[PDB]
């Protein structure tokens, strides 16, 4: 089917509700005109992001009154500890409250002052941990992911050429490691192709050079393996997942997105050194190996979890619910990224409000309009996000200058789909409404998140 | 507007299997054709009935965690009593364990052996306790309620004229009380309306005779007043609610319906001589006056459980999503009991199966079916449900052999609604191939629960 | 140990408080110097009874998760089946809200107007249903089951000659069944031992006639047999259990007591004749024979419950609690029925009120006295509980006027119950203070629940 | 009350499996006799720790159902920071995922390379946090706190002359703050009094320095405050709390201590502009502002534990249960810690085992005995946990070779502790039995948590 039904009932629920168009304009301006400055009872459907706000099954929740509670040899992280084992194929893991506690031990370990680290296209948070220990970020995704428009499939890849360029010109002993993203967040959600990640392993494995994933979509990424890659169609998501990880010396995962979870992460590596060296700095900023900085509750959630994200039917609903989205969209001449990724929908902000530069924070602005003309909350994804250049001062300017429309897992239907498809397309109608965005407080760094504007 | 998105959003989910078509053939199979027979761990979507079978809210599920599990005094007790008190504006409240414990207590306190019950048609359970007390039961109901054709607004309605006949022929001291449940199951959940209601209190308080609501459906139907009857545009469902009991001297209810939780029922009375020899008979057959064989979590949650079912937007959806599967079926030119009712849409399988006779099964058959090409559960509502004459050896046959799609409160979506509606279409486009079935296995008593298939 | 600590851990808790003598006092007049009538946030440690208001263990919450709410073919119904048939041995199950709708399916079916019911001392349900189906009540358990202060072993036990006797004077075609509890809750708890079970099994079937258990507090008593009965030191509590049932056609339970469930019972039965009947009642009482009255997430609790309650230590530590209150009570002078049972001290109120006559109600009386010098609740077990005679109309008159000091599983520690061991210790100081009580109001049954008294 | 019964009943139980000695005795042998590698499902009693293994409440569960998941503006923040600003009286917080997190941003935030942190005796991951940020750590605690033997109220103070000297020495400029730790954990749990807190702001205030606290245990030391402190019997808890951290410029906590959770922290200030620079970092390490690395059930929780940790019943229980263990083994001749602290008992295990020389592991191999002997796991705070100068080879050897009987809030009973106390007891009484240890596995690093050793 295009679009599967739901491959699960509804346990249990949760009331929502709008505030008047009057009432949030108010809103929108106390919050600076950034989304992410509201709160969560003046939201009616809250797309601001996937991280952290799935819903959870009976089974999840049934973990959740086993909380195993104490400080060492706790049953839930002996069961968290099989399953990423078993499913990643990772010899050793490190429990971490969430992503970004597992890129500070990343990048802490993996990183010394000088060296190059590479990637399929920055983060925000992985990028500040890098430049924080003093790497330089290099960016070896295709040109094309930078291109919004440019429908092609795994958009995600790692360019051959541009790796092998670096190597050359930077010399192997210099790059701290690749960072490969599963999927890519910010190209729009988009997938990384099997033959990628096994070229990419032979190619650093010839230099000695080390290969660490950003697992925190992997499943998702699974997905489009299944369904798009020659040679798949009949692999089940678990060997798909298990064969990419075989492919990395290591990985970062934010359990709060594909692990089904409210919070939660890890960091996995095979080297024996680097285990006890992460436990040594896994002390200082989370909590004991043995939890991480999580509840034993939380680290069973975790366990379940990543594993009910291996069943097929729900994954391929996942995804093709947010295909629903952008098809909607799209076929009502609403600008978008294309193709439509696996966690959200990016509206192409550029051309959603052509006569704004991106200087006048085009994106910025337009999640607030979308806010104030619906009551939809979504995120930044372009050049407030990108951040300042460490060595000019300049802002970081992307060519994806995005609006994030993320879909929590198991949270919505496609009457809720329906909803925002509707209120972004009556928006659309006016867009040259959309006024320029300007500071007027900026933090020193990942300033999307609390950074305050004022209309130019 | 036609089919609103969902008012709440998704808590937690329920897992199922998603069991393909040759493994529910299987299935079915072991089941002997019979769906009562079929495993819920089989079943992708359960609509064998709306009771007990509701999502609860996280409010609720709060409620849960803070059971006062005492004997007597219980503060959810308190609470379910003061929200019931204050919604349907009742003097005094005991709780039972589901509806037919409350149901059980009003026969035995109301009834003296010879008199009669009127209501508008009846239900199996109910009618059962008013016999077995002594009652000849007497349908009141307005002749068109009868015409499963007939597409009329408050079907569910008393004809006045039916009442004044009974109290003319039979006189007013041997007319236990009259029935009127809200909304009417047995013609498919039709509504009564206001007006009926208030002319029922008229006429019997002119006469001294007491009227008791099966008020099981109670919130259903008040939306059906509050959309359709004149005058009650600006009226709240509470407010219409509120006023639906002022028209009663007492009610019982299945809390498992309207009250949305998984188990729970009362009894209400304002006579106070009453109130006082139901609880003596309370702790006969339920428990306390104070909790009545629920838990106090149970009270809880029907406390809580009831008050959500007030609002507007809940109920709205909860209906015009039966609405929205009946409509479907019907523009496909499925026939179906008219008009869809508040819980359930009937197909009719003597239409639907034109090439069966009745002996052969066709409602029986066609809720087999349905399991199989979609992973659907049905009930089915026909002659193997009217039971065998245990006297004459021959079948009762009931005018309407009918399939029942019950619909639990705020568990599915849309998209499940087109699973069933996509499969029953696609059957109905080679009905004439659906196969007659016969016994092999008969029990003497309550055969539709335990018996068992094969094809002709 | 004579008094082993708790084998097990608190997972989570309930705030306990006091209210003021003076409030108290105003308390127990308006509840009309009834015990049952008073409310649970004004009660400081709820001894009221051991009847749902166990706590459950983390396991079972987690079940309470995993509820599939079916209304057939629930996982939850297929757990509980097979852990009471696997347990208790019986071929056949029928859930119940709880055990008093187990005993009205019991008397309707196994019992013909005229015929006698003999047991090992009365119980008020039980009693009450019997007689309510034409049964005459037949006591059959040994003289010293009377005796409050006699301290033997296996008080429960069934008089083989009064049986005989019986037999002989009635014939066995006129005696309906053998109801043998265990324990033996009137008697202070008592058990029976595996002999007595034996003896009656083996006489009984000699004249063909039925013996039914009530399984409510079963695990006590198997507690008792391991501990005292010669030749069982070294069986495990799940094997007394299931020789125990071996012995029987069938029991009856609620599993609010030893199922340490807050809610919840069953029927039991081998014959196949009686299983269909049973199915045909239960629907008109308590809901399908696949729920009985419950929740799917209360089957799951009470079949993870039952099986719990077989641990050793558990069982173990529950009536050497019991015992420890009873020890400290005795050390000081406070008269109390020997041996102390398997889930409450019975304070003996003919001895705490030698002053007062039965027909002052000195049981009932205390009750009240207790509670507004301690805000301790306990339960009435004498001539109140013991009911009118329906031949006569007078009292009933036990031997045994008793004041009950329940104590709930898992719920309290000895810290408790040596707050309330010397609250009583005091009030004993001055008994004598206790002054006589009468009717003011008197249900027509059970009439302990709800009747008001007044000081004479 | 020299020992109060339990001011709260249980709700629910945690299960154990209640294992023999010989059984332990082998558990122990795989763990090769260090505690810290125990199963958690092989331990009867845990005593670890008190950090995150505390029990939460029935109305804590219910919030656990109401978490509000959105990624900014939860309304379970809001509940936090509205008790948060309400019971400590400072105007900002930020939510952490527990202590060390709030300690990260602290040091970060609050100091200059080459600064002095001052404070009452010093922790592992607080004075980690200092020294990493460029601070150098002077102790200022009362030359008594280092007596372990020294039985005297109020062991935690700062003598005022070491701070003035401090001050007069190094310069008001060059301290970055004081650093105030209510109670002190390493010398046992020590309170520190209201005029030690009142004479260090007024101090601290007149040269210009800010005060932050440690308030991990801040309730713990409210009660010795109210207890023990002239002036205070007419305080509540919280109105000693609340002037506690008047005299302070902001906080950092483990919720995992005294708010009664099993993870969440948070740093408070009142400084505004400390409170942008605050939530600037929080999102790099934590979360954001509004979710600092929690879920929003459990800022739920943990805003709903704080306050519960303002009864005086419970608190008063907390410490008096301590108290109790520690009256018991002193009463006995075990050599102790003295005075006994709020939340542990430490056993001089140098004294204990005067028969063994510290290089034979006193501390580590006693807390294994006790493991064998009662099923209760202690921690190691001994030589051990010292570790190896890496450069010489050579042991740290501390002058505390301690046991840590660590207490979680609201798990265990006076039975519990009876279990310990008796079988400390009993090995004490054989003292000269206890064998040494020898390493046969050391990691480089973090020794404790994974090092394995034989008997001499
Ligand atoms: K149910
Ligand atoms: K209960
Ligand atoms: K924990
Ligand atoms: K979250």
């Amino acid at each position: 089917m295009n679009y599967p039904a739901e491959p699960f009932r509804i346990k249990s629920v949760e009331t929502v509700s709008m505030i008047p168009r009057d009432e949030r304009l108010k809103k929108m301006q106390e919050a600076g005109y950034n989304t992410f400055l509201l709160n969560s009872k003046d939201i009616y459907i809250d797309l601001l992001t996937d991280s952290g706000t799935n819903a959870m099954s009976d089974k999840q929740w049934a973990g959740m009154m086993m909380g195993d509670e104490a400080y060492a040899g706790s049953e839930n992280f002996y069961h968290l500890e099989r399953t990423v084992q078993e499913l990643f194929g990772f010899k050793h893991i490190v429990p971490t409250h969430q992503g970004r506690g597992a890129e500070n031990l990343l990048s802490q370990l993996a990183i010394k002052p000088g060296q190059y680290v590479a990637g399929n296209m920055y983060f925000t948070t992985t990028r500040y941990h890098q430049e924080k220990n003093g790497a330089v970020f290099v960016d070896i995704v295709r040109d094309e992911a930078h291109d919004a428009g440019l429908n092609i499939a795994f958009k995600g890849d790692i360019d051959l050429k541009k790796l092998q360029k670096l190597i050359d010109e930077k010399g192997a002993e210099n790059i701290a490691y690749i960072c490969l993203a599963v999927t890519v967040n910010l190209a729009g959600g988009q997938p990384v192709s099997m033959a990628n990640m096994r070229a990419v392993r032979e190619l650093t494995e010839a230099h000695g050079i080390k290969v660490f994933y950003d697992a925190t979509r992997c499943v998702e990424n699974a997905y489009f393996i299944k369904e798009q890659e020659q040679g798949f169609e009949n692999k089940s998501i678990a060997e798909i997942v298990h064969e990419m990880f075989s492919y990395a010396d290591g990985c970062t995962m934010s359990g709060k997105k594909d692990c089904l979870v409210n919070i939660g992460g890890f960091l996995c590596m095979n080297d024996d050194e680097m285990f006890s060296s992460a436990k040594e700095l896994v002390v200082v900023y989370e909590g004991m190996p043995s939890y991480g900085g999580l509840a034993g509750r939380d680290m069973e959630a975790m366990a379940i979890g990543l594993r009910e994200a291996m069943q097929y039917e729900y994954i391929e609903h996942r995804v093709k619910q947010v295909r629903y989205l952008g098809d909607k969209l799209k076929a009502a001449g609403v600008p978008i990224v294309e193709p439509v990724g696996g966690h959200a929908v990016f509206l192409d902000a550029r051309r959603f409000c052509e006569h704004l530069t991106q200087d006048e924070f085009p994106a910025q602005s337009l999640a607030a309009s979308i806010y104030v003309e619906t009551g939809v909350r979504s995120m930044e994804r372009g050049i407030i996000s990108a951040g300042r250049n460490n060595v000019t001062g300049e802002h970081h300017r992307p060519k994806l200058e995005t609006v994030r429309l993320t879909i929590p897992r198991r949270v919505y239907t496609y009457a809720h789909m329906d909803v925002v498809a509707d209120g972004i397309i009556k928006l659309y109608q006016h867009k040259e409404d959309i006024r320029g965005l300007k500071f007027i407080y900026e933090p020193k760094q990942l300033r999307f998140f609390t950074a305050r504007f004022d209309y130019i």
